[PDB]
């Protein structure tokens, strides 16, 4: 009932929000001549959008009415000063994406909505991989950023 | 300078705003079982987003700062009652996209910004084709929907 | 005489090319893109016939002088695809009549090469009139129900 | 805009007019047994026609009403006595084609019609190549025609 | 236009001057064992000369008389001591190449010379890419050069 | 030592000078509608620049300091008025390219610079080929131009 439809709508918005945040990260990367890191964020921006579209398609099939919400402007990009700040906001965004999916999953569970739970399972497994991957990149960036110039090698060896 | 940089920014928002409205058209069609029309709207939705990414890429290369704005909630979907209403809204959306590109070209012309005018040319020719295509679909849809059920065998066919 | 009719056959073919072009424009402006592509194809083909007549005339020492190709005027009167296909039928019947007058003059002159040259065009006019006749019948039938004709432009 | 639409129509007429002039040049060549020159004129005839069709197609898309005019009879073919006279009328025809496009571009520039200007760009560049190719052919014809019979080998070697 | 002709000639000189400057940069790189950077300057040297040849070809077709000027001895090589200095001079070279294209386009616009402006459009867009790329290399160079030896390890690589 | 380093730099400048002279010839040919001859001159312009690049690369490897000089504006185009004039200036350019190579070789030989001499050998042989080729085209051009229009036939035909 109500809470479930609402959370499924919010999930769509969270996916497109995340897509815009990834695009703001590619912009900061490009503007500061980190083309490899910018290419990476641009691909994640397309992927998040694809996840949003996948939820909209399932909702349409399941008669969960979707209504598209505004997609908020990304906010972190005004205060980024180094690749480490960007990859840190990106880790947080993925932690927020994981929480969003777990909130939706908990509502489906309370409702015994077994179809919604089955649908969510590959996304739960994807978030595990995604958080791991971004955590790992952030570790490399924070270690390499200890020697002036050395991080430019991570980007170049794309 | 000021005017041009801000209108270029705003163009990115218009492209993503059109993407979202196409997406809302695609949902209304899917919810009302016009899968053929929904797939067309969904393809234009991706394409509008690629235009916005092409504007972002150019602005990065030309050091035009991009600040990504909220993408507004689509609103015409509350009023849509038939395919005709949707296509008519999609026609007004493309006419606004075209006006928005002409405004930007007018500012570039004023600033003598030859690079920006060159970048915009293929978009002006593409809006010519888009408005014609949408006008034509709308004419078809409005003719066919004069007989009950007949429009439903166009979605299924084309 | 014969030489005059041959010259005028060239003008008839290029006139018909232009009328088919005017029909293609009416269809496109009115969002019948499948009928417009068919008219446009016929427009190229009528000009090809005109060029076939020119080439033969040159080979045969028949002096070709190119005349004005008149502005199509039926376009001003067309309101539905039926009107356009009706004008195209009439254009083809005209095309047929001008070939037959030409063949008639060649026959009176015992001009066996001209007559042999015309033979494939006489047979092609029979096919063309039948095909237009048949499209016009289909158009007239489908247009009895609102929107239905549209559904068959698109299935083209 | 009166002006723009009238000049757009005239541009269509000029393309079909040039197509008929090339056809008259092909006929004079063939009648005087210059088959290689005749083939070249015939190719240019079909091409000028294709240009006219491209203008019609764009006009239709952009809702510029086209009303086909009479295609006037070629007149130069009564006074040509040699290949030189033909290639000279054909140079003049291409100079007139260029001037007509330039008229149309001026009108479009005055209206700020960026779509029309963009559409004409490849034609402006094609006219540059056309005038130079015709001009060079004419120079070769004029030089070789100084020796009786020698021009008849330009033709054979084409 | 005297102005338009003089500026078209100066564009040709500027392309071949930039070609020599890039060649001077390759020589400086090779003498100091930066073989990768040297290969890059040599590739640009060739491509600058190709641009010059493209302007010459258009001029000849458009009957703009080209008179070839002295190509000046490159002088910055006297002051370069590190790769950063070379890349900085190359950025300024490309900003001057953009500025000379812009002076040309300005005079073409003034004369309403639509074919010249069509001709320059791809070059405007290429100058955007070129200034962005060199800026981006120069950022990478200035950053890596902060640690002794680090720059070397990335000429060897990229 | 010094003369050898100077002459090696002069040889680079000479290659680029010849490249620009061939380019001026291609321009005069195109402006005068000899597109065959123009394409030939243009291909020679690029090849002369490749020779110049060849000398630069060798000089860098061998620690011969190269200072790039101005490439002077081509001068003969101002007075050319038939393809014969152009081809004769090109013959003279190639004869001058040959002499500068022989001077350079001479200097290399006095210095016992065996590596420089080795490097120059394929260019000496190339020049023999080039003078013969330009001299042969010039003979054909001068013969055919005795009949009005005839030379035009062999721009179109040959090249
Ligand atoms: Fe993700
Ligand atoms: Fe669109
Ligand atoms: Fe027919
Ligand atoms: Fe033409
Ligand atoms: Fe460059």
């Amino acid at each position: 009932s109500e809470e479930l439809l609402d959370l499924f709508n919010r999930q769509v918005t969270q996916e497109f929000t995340a897509s815009q945040v990834y695009l703001s990260a590619s912009i900061w990367f490009d503007q500061n001549d980190w083309e490899g890191m910018a290419a990476y964020m641009l691909a994640e921006s397309a992927e998040e959008r694809e996840h949003g579209l996948g939820f909209v398609d399932f909702a349409n099939k399941r008669n969960i009415p979707i209504e598209l919400q505004a997609v908020p402007a990304p906010v972190s990009c005004a205060e980024w000063s180094s690749p480490e700040d960007v990859w840190q906001s990106i880790l947080e965004l993925e932690q927020a994406n994981t929480r969003s999916l777990l909130n939706l999953a908990e509502a489906a569970s309370t409702c015994h909505d077994f179809a919604v739970m089955a649908f969510l399972n590959p996304f739960h497994l994807q978030q595990v991989n995604e958080e791991d991957k971004i955590g790992s990149i952030l570790a490399k960036v924070t270690d390499e950023n200890r020697t002036p110039g050395l991080l430019r090698s991570l980007d170049v060896v794309s």
